This record gives C-alpha cells, sequence and structure tokens, in this order.
C-alpha cells in the first residue's frame, strides 16, 4: 500500500499514491 510499485517515487502516503497511481494509471 505504501510506496511507489512501477518508479522511484516513494512518499508514506498510500492513498496520494492511490490516486500517485491513479498517475501510474490516466494521460491525455
Ligand atoms: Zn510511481
Amino acid at each position: 500500500k505504501y510506496a511507489c510499485p512501477e518508479c522511484p517515487k516513494r512518499f508514506l502516503r498510500s492513498d496520494h499514491l492511490s490516486k500517485h497511481i491513479k498517475t501510474h494509471x490516466n494521460k491525455k
């Protein structure tokens, strides 16, 4: 839950990381 799973961006907020990975996840 904590820290990034695919990119060296590791903080301490799992749910900042949820919507970080919801970055890992929509692009326009
Ligand atoms: Zn990341």
